[PDB]
């Protein structure tokens, strides 16, 4: 759970609190890219929006609907030894918090919903591009009229259609009146705790940017109805959403290694150091996005951004010795101390000062075929690199790796600017 809050803590209780959730299925990237964009690019000025950007991360990492079954059928009867039992309890606790008023759950769904059977793509059994409630009213909720909230939100989405076929309609599933499947899903649990709960589905027939667009329209429409004031730092249109999803300023940081850009990495990174005795899902990972993770695939470790594969790591597992904190490097003529885990920009040249017991291997540079080299004490310029060893497709970014005995002391990247 990530809080989207006012900068002043006093303003939290001055408007309602919304819980926003996506990614209960790992192959519905519209939802979890929209929660990501929301987290990265919006501000909430009063009240609070609590966000779980992906409910089923393990499934997301394998581009899979659900590795342990349908997580959205686990809100009623559920076996205590179900692998997702603890996750479900966490989600139910968030939903049931007294401080929460409304819940919004994002999905991607096949085709386009219609109240009347039009054809196999457009009928009441399809889920695409609709806004969903379990009933018209929840007695005892701060905002009991779900139908009014739903219809006004739908108005707001329909003011921005990209094509008429994408028109949004209300789907009231009347869950208590015998809908067995919806009776086991998230939003029904929510209304039973007297929350106004809503679901948005964007059609899978749409490309990602358009799915996300529609999810963000639904979020904005509902926030407007709740009177949770907000801003965003961009114009909401498919192109602006596409640019923010595919944003070259996104980065990820694995363990104590340097920040690396997410987009335009070489597809495979060889001889890549990862801590030994650490399970892949436990390896610390940091990003300015919220849907990034690592996942083991055969012998490789994939870097994932939602359902996108950003690079394949071919790792070697090694002890990460934290003793080395900084290194004396000459950067464009100027000796300075560079902290392990930095990215340093280089206009012309660099040189690493020799160290007692620490050897440095600059990936892409070499003077011999020794497989465990020490390349401290060489003046290195762009011309000295074999470009194919770069981290990036643009051939500007290179790894410098430091070793002490059979331990890994850290990495610095150089970027030629
Ligand atoms: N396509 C979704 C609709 C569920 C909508 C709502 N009941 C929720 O829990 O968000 C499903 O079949 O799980
Ligand atoms: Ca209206
Ligand atoms: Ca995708
Ligand atoms: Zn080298
Ligand atoms: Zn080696």
């Amino acid at each position: 759970m990530i809080e989207k809050a006012p900068t002043n803590v006093e303003d939290r209780d001055k408007a309602p609190h919304l819980l926003l959730l996506a990614g209960i299925q790992g192959d519905e990237p519209g939802g979890f890219n929209a929660t990501n964009l929301f987290l990265m690019h919006y501000s909430v000025l009063k009240g609070l929006v609590e966000v779980v950007p992906v409910l089923n991360k393990p499934s997301m990492l394998r581009n899979h609907r659900g590795l342990y079954g349908d997580m959205n059928r686990k809100f009623a009867a559920l076996d205590k030894n179900d692998p997702e039992y603890p996750t479900i309890q966490e989600i139910k606790s968030l939903i049931a918090k007294p401080s929460i008023d409304a819940v919004l759950h994002l999905h991607d769904g096949g085709g386009y919903y219609r109240p009347v059977y039009v054809d196999a793509m457009l009928n009441p059994k399809r889920w695409g591009n609709c806004f969903i409630i379990d009933q018209d009213e929840v007695k005892g909720a701060k905002f009991p009229n779900l139908l009014a909230f739903a219809n006004n939100t739908i108005e707001s989405i329909n003011a921005h259609l990209l094509h008429p076929i994408e028109e949004y309609h209300l789907k009231n599933t009347r869950t208590a009146q015998g809908d067995t499947e919806m009776q086991k899903a998230l939003t029904f649990y929510a209304i039973n705790q007297k929350k106004s709960a809503f679901a948005n589905e964007a059609s899978k027939e749409l490309p990602l940017a358009s799915r996300v667009f529609y999810h963000l329209q639904a979020i904005e429409g509902l926030l407007n109805q709740l009177n949770i004031p907000f801003k965003r730092d961009f114009d909401l249109n498919p192109n602006s959403v596409h640019a923010l999803i595919n944003d070259k300023n996104l980065w990820a940081k694995i363990s104590s290694l340097p920040k690396m850009p997410l987009f335009n990495l070489r597809p495979k990174l060889n001889h890549f150091p990862l801590p030994h005795n650490t399970k892949i899902p436990q390896i610390p990972i940091e990003s300015n996005a919220y849907i990034v993770g690592l996942v083991k695939n055969k012998q490789e470790v994939f870097l994932k951004y939602g359902n996108k594969l950003m690079t394949r790591l071919s790792p070697f597992y090694i002890e990460f010795d934290p003793s080395l904190e900084e290194v004396k490097m000459q950067i464009d003529n100027k000796d300075q101390m560079v902290k392990i885990g930095s990215v340093v920009e280089v206009k012309e040249s660099f040189y690493i000062h020799a160290m007692d017991n620490i050897r440095a291997n600059v990936i892409g540079f070499s003077v011999s075929n020794e497989n465990k080299p020490n390349e401290a004490g060489y003046t290195i310029k762009f011309k000295d690199f074999q470009k194919r060893f770069s981290l990036d497709k643009q051939e500007r970014i290179y790894r410098i790796e430091f070793y002490k005995n059979n331990a890994f002391s850290g990495m610095i990247l150089v970027k030629f600017v």
